[PDB]
């Protein structure tokens, strides 16, 4: 029994499971299925934990999943995450977004700006305006910097600016980017083989 | 986009991942690769969490993985497990062993008896003789019952009885049972496809 050939087979299958789970995470994010997103992310996170070396293509996959994970927790009051990260989930997503090997196209910029604004807005929505300032000072260390600080200082959560740079607009733009990832990975081994089984059944 | 066909495909692929991960768990258990066993069990446990309905064949797979999991933690001093279970890991394994849909062949009996004896022995080995009695009273509520209670009372950890019903003998018997499971699942979709990729490479 060649343990090296078996270990190699287990790594091939791990790469197959990673792509399958990224597709599933993207679809659950797109469809708004929170519990399926949560359970799929737990599966992907455990599979990724098994992998010790990743290719350029696999690193992109895990960072997209990390990005979608933080975005989903944008309005959540996570303490431990902030205990270690010390930053808001959206701020973390911004870091990943600006670190992924992706074309900095117009959508990239649009998504980036939305996340930035929403990082502050979400805090205002939950009533933590001090954090909103802390998030503002961390992101914006541009004649809109004095407007944004004025909005935060006046607890103007429903300013027209926040209606143009809204949570729904952030989500729609991220969801359209997800659709390109979904179209790219739709043809991966595990999902392609699985759909052929269901198509051959009925 | 038929969400029902996609959900069905995701369940087919989940069943494929479950069998693949059971094979990997069995091989890591057989080879004595603790960290790979730990990481594979975390992967299988997350995949299983995603599944809400299991077939007779899938229930057998998850119970075999549960069995191997408790056995691996036989000598571990788990508190929370005992906090909820209130029993030793080996005792838990015994329950699963006697509940799995499997032929009660000679090996079954041999494995069962070994686990029983070792459940007490492991406690004696760690110095908890009170628990050994608690484990003894829980399992044995047979002229060897007065011998076993005498062995525990006298802290006779190295009695000839424990050398016939030893940890290594329990492991060897469980490992030979694992080899039948391994031979049965060796032909599952994910592993069979993965090995064909590595064979076609070199
Ligand atoms: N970091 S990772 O690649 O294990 C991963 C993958 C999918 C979802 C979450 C996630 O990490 C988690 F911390 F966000
Ligand atoms: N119960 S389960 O089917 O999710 C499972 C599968 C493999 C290993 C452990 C495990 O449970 C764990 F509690 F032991």
């Amino acid at each position: 029994e060649d343990a090296g050939l078996v270990a190699e087979a287990e790594a091939v299958a791990a790469g197959w499971m990673l792509d399958f789970l990224c597709l599933s995470l993207c679809r659950a994010f797109r469809d708004g299925r929170s519990e399926d997103f949560r359970r799929t992310r737990n599966s992907a996170e455990a599979i990724i934990h098994g992998l010790s070396s990743l290719t350029a293509c696999q690193l992109r996959t895990i960072y997209i999943c990390q990005f979608l994970t933080r975005i989903a927790a944008g309005k959540t009051l996570d303490a431990q995450f902030e205990n270690d990260e010390r930053i808001t989930p959206l701020e973390s997503a911004l870091m990943i977004w600006g670190s992924i090997e992706k074309e900095h196209d117009k959508l990239h910029e649009e998504i980036q700006n939305l996340i930035k604004i929403q990082a502050i807005a979400v805090c205002m929505e939950n009533g933590n305006f001090k954090e909103a300032e802390e998030v503002f000072e961390r992101i914006f260390g541009m004649p809109f910097k004095s407007k944004l600080l004025m909005i935060i200082s006046q607890k103007d959560t429903f300013h027209s600016f926040f209606q143009h740079f809204s949570y729904n607009h952030m989500m729609e733009k991220i969801k359209s980017y997800v659709n390109y990832v979904l179209s790219e990975k739709s043809s991966t081994f595990l999902m392609k083989a699985a759909a052929k089984v269901v198509e051959s059944k009925r």
